[PDB]
């Protein structure tokens, strides 16, 4: 189902991940030491030059429906692999992009998606700089969220009711989190402790002055 | 309140997001274009050498409670730079790591914050390629999904998961009464058991 | 009707013979020395970075109809212009390749024609070596060709009816040239006038080792 | 028969020419990976450093005839090579020129043929761009040139007179890989029947306005 | 019971000394020179890269009580080789500082001692500057000394008085490499003789301008 | 009295500490920043290069009776300046010495004493490694010697008396250094005093063995 | 007159000798401060790239009836150099040839002189090491050497060479009269056969 | 007597040399090729470091009277060398300088004579270029010089008296050289053929007048 063409920062993680979800994947490096760190991640592991149209057939590299290319640094590789794949008539071909030129022949050569994994995790570092509070976050519209906070201290074992969060800023509190252990909806009496998860839904504003006052 | 100290592709982006969220950010770099390409993309920027204590002292870096520390290649000027700010009593000091090896420098000199963006996507991407149905989620599972003029009595899906939202035309559903129209090009938000989401999401679409 | 982005070995020698023969040509180039030695070369030079797309815009790029991509070493900058110059609706664009993998990029982002020179001057000299009394030939079919020929020694000072090609061997002696003044159709050929033959190869190859 | 030192864009692609020709070649290149890509396209493939004297010697390289020296970038290596080779008293040494100032020591040290690839595959590049139509050309002349050309259709030479109304000699027609060399007056062409035309470039380029 | 990993300068008189005065000692260096020449300085020297964490364990580093990290040039390496040290439980990791930024760094990596040679022989010397003619001193305060001094001849401690006088205990003489531990009252001083005085700085360097 | 030539590691370090005892130190550099920062801890400080025979006649270096050249990593601007100094009949010359090359120059132009910083600071780091217990140390012969040690917890808060040593193991008990005070000659010993015994070297050594 | 296109430890030497000498000299260098410190040892000097066919114009370096290259170490340069004095017409051009292959191309490429400085002190000092005693030459030889007290009569050196002259205070005795007497600080200048010469040193000195 | 410890353009040169006029010559040099190249030049041709001490006591070094150092570009190994040689109490040590620093440390370290090949050549090269009719002189005085000329051709089949020197200019001519035979004192009657070396003596003004004129 998926192949990983790169093994390095972000190929290895996709790879890892994607078998610890428990997917079938193909991990492939140019690189043997990779390759052989791999083998314990990944359902097969092989050596193979990806810009070598006769070793990609031999990967079986077509009964794939996702190949990712993660070569960063070389751009020339990158793009002669993605090429290939094409040639090849891959569904799903994505890619990591090193730089903006990288991403236009990239788009025109037919990658179905690029990724710019340092820009996009920017993205995610500023929002995680500017609330600390916000663990994570679902933005239902431009006034409506729903987040999951960490609780700061003043918070600490303090219920529901104590402070009722439905009559003081009108947000209801979603779940809580003691110990990987949650409680999906909460009855008015139950206690919040320090770096339990709240789940908080409800007007962004009231949410934010919820965070101000009660944290 | 922000200092950004490297304008790369990641220090770039973060300096960018935080200007464009509306906070005041001083974006710095060595290198001259950087700095004149983020002229628009941040409250002030300056040239400087992030290695050199002095030039740190005259960017006034001390005026700042966060400062992020993006030089991704460098392993030297980025933990030299590091171990600068720490001496400074900056309060929270957040750097990009390069492998394991810099990690753990950065762990030791007080750091307190370090980022592995490649690592992260990663585990995003393997995320988005497993259930690719999926546009937005947040682990406790709540799940933002992208069963055409239905109900919500149409599909019961207590009888195991609670639809927290309905999204038409950016006007939002917040808790959808028993008889509320879903469409198709329409944000379901879900809530509860990852397996029970998972299956709805096989059967229903 | 022509541009010629990069003047360089390749690019330079596109740009002047476009030129010499008559045609309007712009040439652009990165580099302002380049820019000025081609002043007389072309109907128009200017200074431009071919990968910047308003500079592109600028040059008024969209009037023409061919437009030569020849930046050789920067496999980067030649994609990149080629990218945005079929982005702007080029009719046609020919590309130098530096490389195999810079020829397959250049294919797939629809370069009209992809050039590899040296490969090709390659081949025209194995020709030369191999023969070294032809200068040019055209192909008619696996049995015809035509072909112009540097004269040896053997028939300096010789008329058409010295060596009767149409008896002897059978071919049709085209033209001579004698100093850059053609004899299109007893005319004497001296040394170093430039043969033109018709008909059957083997016939002209036996008339090359018999004659020559 | 012939030897090629400098495997490269233009060296390979002479090497594997005369190989495709059926002579027989010497492959030379400082580089392991080159020498065994083109052990394939030569009759024998070796590991040298040709401005190594001893090295040259080994080759045999005396037991050649023609010489070709391409080795490009490095302009210290190509004039010591060709330095060398001169003094084995090789009897045709032609060599890749890299610039102006290469060809000038080339030329005092004894190189017999030098070339410039780029700058000569320009002329050739300019020369199809401006007559596209011509599928291929011979140029006799700065004035005179031979046309192969790919309305016309179901018309015969009378017709369809060109030696009275632009003044140019129909040389052959190619109906499907079987050629009428000299057309009857009455011979039909077809669509896409190869027109060979001789004659003023300027009279072919009118007959093409108007008849085309 | 030691391990030197940086034969240099610094590292290579360490391992010298420790040998020397009958410790047991590996030596370990990258430099396979290096490692040749302490061979007969050590009771076992090893080619590694102590930055390689295998290379380390190959060593049998744990087995040691003191290593000492000098590699002096190599910020990079010092550090990293110290880290793998202070992961690998090392009770006594020395290493020498390059400057202060690398002191920093080696004290939060957990460096049980920090040596800056340079800055400590720059003490040791400006020392021996101020008072050449103490053949030796130990320094115990910064006013008070302890100092081996080389018109005092023939004179015993009664007849010149130091108690009294500048208000310094002398300790020994040294006559002929036979000490006179405490001097009794009237114990002859010959020139020559190691003065051994104790006491206040000032009045040692007065007893030297007046007495001697 | 003392110049100093080069304000690096080391002899930074030799400038700062004579001006801290109280001498009067020229201290010369190249670098304007280095004599920046060390104008404070010298007598004069000035901007010099120092191999330049008129930019010494400026700073008055005859009017020197001591000049110390510590200019480390450039073997040969070291040496040009010893070689200077010599010239102008300098009293005493002190070099760094980079290594055994830079060691023999400077013995033959005449330096009068030759350092090795690292290598001494090897000796002194050993001598630590193998007692960790003693801090500095004066040879009175073979067999006796005055030792500085750093105190236990084992003798942490015990009088002269409590463990008397002129019975025990029959040494002196010299000094206490309790916070940079020092009692000279029922004293209480806390742990981190300063111990300064003196006697039979082996006496001495059991005395560490049983009462540390 | 002269220009010398490499001031280095041979062309600075050439330079500043045909200035001691009063001809007129170009001192030509890349090196700036090369080129100042050449200032007071030529009538003029320039800063030029002298492989830069407009700079060498520029210098009007075809005013020139000798030109002298002499850079050293780049072969490269050296070459190209000589190459474009060539095109320019230089009735006299000079070169340094730093190797044998050095030399092959430079005589090609048409250099009127070139010159191995080394090779050359070689054989100079050889001659030096063998015969002490010599302080000038001329190989036809007549040798200047450096008997006290002994007339020409005092020791008949035609009974078989010929003294030439004698050298007493800076004051010369051009062909000396039969009784004209040496002293030791003088300078015998002699003529005739070689090995005559050797052994008139062996036994008269 | 003599030992040659660099064998470069330099050294080898002055070996070669001595060599050829028939002293014996011990040849030194690190490199082994360098040694195979000199063993016809050289009575006896040695690889050694000539900066290892117990290297040159085992090539027998104090036997020489004059030793050559002759190693340009390192600095260090030349200065070395020479210290070494200075040590075992060479009688005659000869270096070869790179530069005004390195003369200056040879100068003290008791080098016997210092030699700059490129400047003293320098001169050489001034004085041939000034004056190209003069291929050798000897200064006998600040106004009197012998010198050897090249015949520039006027001169061609002219006999001494068909120039009378003596009377002209007045200068003597000394000798003619044709064809390695050499006239030595010539016969008022002796053909001067182009190319053969004429050698004047006398007043120096009056030498450079008989070359404005006669050539
Ligand atoms: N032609 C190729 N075929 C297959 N794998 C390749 C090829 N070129 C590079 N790689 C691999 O791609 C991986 C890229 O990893 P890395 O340089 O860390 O990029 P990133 O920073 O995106 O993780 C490396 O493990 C490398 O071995
Ligand atoms: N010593 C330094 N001081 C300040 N800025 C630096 C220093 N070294 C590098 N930088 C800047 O930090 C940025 C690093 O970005 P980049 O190379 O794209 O890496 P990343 O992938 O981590 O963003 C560059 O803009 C660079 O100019
Ligand atoms: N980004 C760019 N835009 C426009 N012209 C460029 C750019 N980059 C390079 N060039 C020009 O393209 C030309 C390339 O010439 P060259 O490298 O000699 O290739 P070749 O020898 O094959 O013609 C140069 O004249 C250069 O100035
Ligand atoms: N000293 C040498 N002896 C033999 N072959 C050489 C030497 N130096 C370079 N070569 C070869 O000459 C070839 C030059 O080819 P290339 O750089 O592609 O130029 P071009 O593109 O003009 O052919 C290279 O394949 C290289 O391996
Ligand atoms: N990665 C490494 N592992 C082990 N030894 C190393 C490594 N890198 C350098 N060394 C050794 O450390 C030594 C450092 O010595 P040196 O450069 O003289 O510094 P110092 O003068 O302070 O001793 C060198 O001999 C070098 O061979
Ligand atoms: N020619 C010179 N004249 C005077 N000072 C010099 C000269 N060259 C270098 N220096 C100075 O000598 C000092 C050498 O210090 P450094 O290289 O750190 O040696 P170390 O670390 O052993 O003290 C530097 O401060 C440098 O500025
Ligand atoms: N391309 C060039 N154009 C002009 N001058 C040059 C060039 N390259 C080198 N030079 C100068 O020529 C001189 C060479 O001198 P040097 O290195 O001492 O060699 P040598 O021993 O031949 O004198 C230097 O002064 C250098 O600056
Ligand atoms: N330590 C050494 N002992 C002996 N010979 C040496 C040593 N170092 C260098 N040499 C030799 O000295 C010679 C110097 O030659 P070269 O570099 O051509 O100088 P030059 O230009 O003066 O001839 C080289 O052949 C080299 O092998």
């Amino acid at each position: 189902q998926f192949a990983v063409i790169g093994l390095g920062r972000f190929g290895g993680s996709i790879c890892k991940e994607l078998h610890r979800m428990g997917h079938e994947v193909l991990a492939v490096d140019i690189n043997e030491e990779k390759v052989n760190a791999y083998a314990s991640y990944a359902t097969h592991a092989v050596i193979a030059n990806a810009t070598e149209e006769n070793e990609l057939l031999s990967l079986g590299i077509r009964n794939f429906e996702y190949v990712i290319v993660a070569i960063g640094a070389n751009i020339q590789a990158s793009t002669l692999t993605t090429l290939l794949l094409k040639e090849l008539d891959i569904p799903n071909i994505w890619v990591k992009a090193q730089n903006y030129y990288h991403h236009k022949v990239l788009e025109k050569i037919g990658a179905d998606r690029i990724i710019h994994p340092e820009k996009d995790m920017g993205v995610k570092i500023a929002q995680s700089l500017s609330d600390e509070n916000v663990l994570n976050y679902i933005d239902l519209s431009d006034e409506y969220s729903i987040v999951e906070l960490l609780a700061t201290r003043k918070l600490d074992s303090k219920s529901i009711i104590d402070l009722n969060v439905r009559a003081k800023y009108g947000c209801t509190i979603l779940a809580i989190k003691h110990h990987g252990d949650i409680c999906l909806s909460p009855a008015p009496e139950d206690i919040i402790r320090e770096q339990d998860c709240l789940v908080i839904m409800g007007h962004k504003k009231d949410i934010k002055r919820f965070e101000n006052e009660g944290m």
